[PDB]
Formats: C-alpha cells, sequence, structure tokens
C-alpha cells in the first residue's frame, strides 16, 4: 500500500524565479568539424531543442575543445561531414580537428532556428592566443552580442594537471596567468567579448580565486557537476542515483558564497549522471529522467540561472541521440527535461513534505507560473514505495496531472510523458488527460514507485 505523505504548499514562501532560458544542452566542441550538424538544415535537432525551450542556452565545450583547431582557410575533412561527436570518453586524448567559417555560420543559423542562446569553449589547452582571438572574432561577429552569451577560456581546467593537456604541478595561479594572456588577446580583436569561467569539473577550491581575480572581466561562474563521484567510488547504480548527493550541495554552496562576495551569478553548465561518455543501465535509463528533471528543480531552487546536460552521438547519457543523416531522437533523460519545459518559468514557492520518512526520494517543488497558475512537479524517485501525496495549500477548481512514466525504473526505452512517446523532430503533444482528486485546499495524487508527475492548477 502506497506512503500516505502530506505537501504543503506556501504561496508565501517565496524562492528563486526560474529564468526563462534555465534550460540548456552541452557539447563537444568537436562537433563543430561537422558544418551540417548545427545547421538551419538541421531542422529534426532544431525542433527537439525548442520543445526543451523556447528559450535555452547551448553550450559548446568539453574535453574535445582542447583539441579544435578554428583556421580562417580550414576545409572540413571527408569524414567531417559526416562526424557524429559524442562525448568524450577520457580514456585518451581525444582526436585533433579543425573549425571553419562555414561551421559558424551554419551554427549561426542553428540558434537562429532555436531561439537559444550560445556559451563557446576556446581553446586553452592547446591552443594560442591569437588563435583563440580570431576565433572569438569571428563567433562575435558573425554569431552576434545577443545570442552569445559568454566564451569559456578552457573546459575542467581543474583537471589539466592529469589528463596531459598541462604538467602535474599546473594549479589555479598557473591557470590564472594562462587565462589572463587569453583574456587579452582576444578584449584586443574584441572588446565586448563576454566570458564566463572557470567551467571546472570539479575543485570547489578555484571558484573563490577565480571569481575575486577576474570578477570584473566575467558575466557568470561556471562549473560542472556529476552525480558519479571519484574513480575509487564503487560503480554507480540507479538506487545511488536517486539518493541526495553531498557533494552536490557542497558545490552548489561554494557557488552561492561567490555570488554572495561578487555579485556574479552562476550556471551549471555541463552536468550529466556518469561520466566516460555514461554507464549503460544507469545513464540511459528512465531513472535518468527522474534524475534529471529533479536536479532542474533542486539546482533551479538554490538560484542556479541555468544549466547544460552534456551529451552528443549515441552517448549512454545525451538527452537528443541521432545523426543528420540517420536522424534524431530522444532518449530517456529527454523526458525529464520535458517535464520541466512543460512546466516552464515562474516563481518557486513554500513546498513541504511530511510523513514521508518511509518515502523518503519523493520530492516536489510547487511554481506560480509566468501565467498565474499554480504547478506542481514531483519525482517519486523511491524505487519501491508507491505514494499518496495529500496535497495542501492550493485552492483552485481543478487540477490536471501528466505522468512522467516507464514500466521498469532502468527501462531504456517504453518512456512517456502525458500518455505519449516524443516523436520526430521533438514533436510532442498529451495525449492522456487526468483530474487530480479532491478539492480545494485538499488535493490527493497517486504516484506508482519510480514515477513523476506535473500538477496544473486552473
Ligand atoms: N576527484 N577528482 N578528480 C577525478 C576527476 C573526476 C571528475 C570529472 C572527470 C570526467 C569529466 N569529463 C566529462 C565528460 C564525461 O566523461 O562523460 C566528458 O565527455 C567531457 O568532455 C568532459 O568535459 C567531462
Ligand atoms: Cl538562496
Amino acid at each position: 500500500s502506497p506512503v500516505r505523505v502530506g505537501l504543503s504548499v506556501d504561496a508565501s514562501a517565496l524562492g528563486h524565479t526560474i529564468p526563462p532560458d534555465y534550460t540548456g544542452l552541452s557539447y563537444e566542441q568537436a562537433q563543430m568539424a561537422n558544418p551540417n550538424y548545427f545547421s538551419g538544415a538541421n531542422t529534426q535537432l532544431a525542433g527537439f531543442l525548442r520543445t526543451l525551450g523556447r528559450q535555452g542556452v547551448l553550450r559548446i565545450g568539453g574535453n574535445t575543445s582542447e583539441y579544435t583547431f578554428w583556421n580562417r582557410h580550414a576545409k572540413p575533412t571527408a569524414a567531417d561531414e559526416h562526424l557524429a561527436a559524442g562525448p568524450d570518453k577520457g580514456h585518451h586524448a581525444a582526436a585533433r580537428e579543425v573549425i571553419t567559417p562555414e561551421a559558424v555560420n551554419n551554427l549561426s543559423e542553428f540558434l537562429d532556428k532555436t531561439g537559444w542562446k550560445l556559451i563557446y569553449g576556446l581553446n586553452l589547452g592547446k591552443g594560442t592566443p591569437e588563435n583563440a582571438a580570431d576565433e572569438a572574432a569571428y563567433v562575435m561577429e558573425t554569431i552576434g552580442a545577443d545570442r552569445l552569451l559568454a566564451f569559456q577560456l578552457g573546459n575542467e581546467p581543474d583537471l589539466f594537471y592529469r589528463n596531459g593537456i598541462r604538467p602535474a604541478s599546473y594549479d589555479f595561479a598557473a591557470y590564472a596567468g594562462d587565462w589572463q594572456r587569453f583574456f587579452t588577446a582576444i578584449r584586443k580583436r574584441v572588446p565586448n567579448a563576454p566570458f564566463a569561467g572557470p567551467d571546472t569539473a570539479y575543485n570547489t577550491k578555484w571558484l573563490v580565486p577565480f571569481a575575486d581575480k577576474f570578477k570584473h572581466d566575467v558575466k557568470f561562474i561556471s562549473s560542472h557537476y556529476y552525480a558519479e563521484g571519484p574513480p575509487t567510488d564503487p560503480s554507480m547504480t540507479i538506487e545511488r542515483l536517486m539518493k541526495p548527493n553531498p557533494r552536490l550541495l557542497g558545490e552548489t554552496a561554494g557557488l552561492k558564497q561567490v555570488e554572495a562576495d561578487t555579485g556574479l551569478p552562476f550556471r551549471l553548465t555541463q552536468t550529466n549522471s556518469c561520466y566516460q561518455g555514461g554507464k549503460q543501465g544507469v545513464s540511459d535509463t528512465f531513472a535518468a529522467a527522474l534524475w534529471a528533471g529533479d536536479l532542474m528543480y533542486q539546482q533551479a531552487a538554490a538560484g542556479s540561472t541555468g544549466i547544460n546536460f552534456h551529451g552528443g552521438g549515441y552517448g549512454w547519457y545525451t538527452p537528443v541521440a541521432g545523426t543528420p543523416e540517420d536522424g534524431f531522437i530522444a532518449r530517456p533523460e529527454y523526458y525529464g527535461m520535458l517535464l520541466f519545459a512543460q512546466a516552464g518559468a515562474g516563481q518557486l514557492l513554500g513546498a513541504k513534505l511530511t510523513d514521508n520518512s518511509a518515502a523518503p526520494l519523493l520530492t516536489a517543488y510547487a511554481l506560480r507560473g509566468t501565467d498565474g497558475r499554480t504547478r506542481i512537479a514531483l519525482f517519486n524517485k523511491n524505487l519501491d514505495a508507491d505514494v499518496e501525496v495529500a496535497i495542501s495549500g492550493v485552492a483552485s477548481p481543478s487540477g490536471t496531472v501528466l505522468r512522467l512514466e516507464a514500466p521498469r525504473a532502468d527501462d531504456t526505452t517504453d518512456v512517456t510523458f502525458g500518455g505519449a512517446p516524443v516523436g520526430a523532430s521533438g514533436s510532442w503533444s498529451p495525449l492522456v488527460q487526468e483530474y487530480v482528486p479532491g478539492h480545494s485546499g485538499q488535493f490527493v495524487l497517486h504516484m506508482r514507485k519510480a514515477s513523476g508527475a506535473l500538477l496544473e492548477f486552473a
């Protein structure tokens, strides 16, 4: 029988306001070697992005950003015209790639088709300041100030000391000197170039020193998050993925403190469940939908300006999989992002759970929509417990529910939202209508184990 929990919504308990460009995706820079991928001709992928949000941010970076070499006279290889660059697996050095004017031109058209903004990595790991300045100038020329949100100078510079990009002694002080050299060169070509950083993988010690040094030179602070811990941890499981992550909480507190010290907001510019491209049986499953949707809300509630789920190719954790030649599909994680998209923007409200110790991985978020209607996003991440949620603090004549479902937490397919899969080119509309039982001030929602729900009140 279900665990009977209470949820009290408090319309006076005002949280953060979710911005319209919160959602986003991250891709490997190597993908820019193929001018057909981020292209106005890529209508399938553009549709998948639009379904994730009418505003949002595309970030391009990752390990391959140290292996991409812009040149104004470059041409893609024949193989480049067909490249599908999935998440770098981190086992050895990435292949060298060139980036061309054509690809940047086509990226511009892709951003126009999607309505999304751009965070663009520059090659601080192996490239030169002058080449970065030239690349930045072309990007600014072509993409424009309104769509270019920030350049980033290197990806995960806190890992250069161990991945061959720099010697073992590389540290924040060394990075700060590299950053300044690149910044100076770029600003000579592009005096209005916007920056974010430090784009770190994990090392929270770099946040303070970076922000204090470069606070007048950046628009926002960026860092990364993977749910999987260090290599010496036990292998990630779905059970672990559903549970709170104290490292996340600490990282988020570090970022909040930077904002308190400097005024700079923060964005989680690369995230996913498990590293090395993901873990088959965890990252590519329905549990990842629950994980991702919940993470989006947790971070929004903490004051993040947005998020960018890493992906590409057919990587285990990619939200969207596919290629221009074979087409694109929504993977399970996409459906958690879709729940967020459908909820929309607005101000988060207090949403306190009680009587929930037997269903501790249920999370709930309440929102006053931009349209004035109350929504509640719930993630029943308990893998073995169904819940019955008694909802107080909401007065409405009618509420509806859209369910986020799969038959098993580990399913790699069979994921639906609102009773429907996402179709080709991101097409989605709900096919199952359900009213929330109960009435004004006392609604009652059942949720099966390992499921999610979006409630909308009239
Ligand atoms: N503690 N400690 N240090 C050990 C390092 C572990 C932390 C992150 C390592 C994996 C990061 N690695 C993430 C990703 C992946 O491995 O899936 C890959 O595709 C992207 O290109 C990278 O930017 C980033
Ligand atoms: Cl806060």
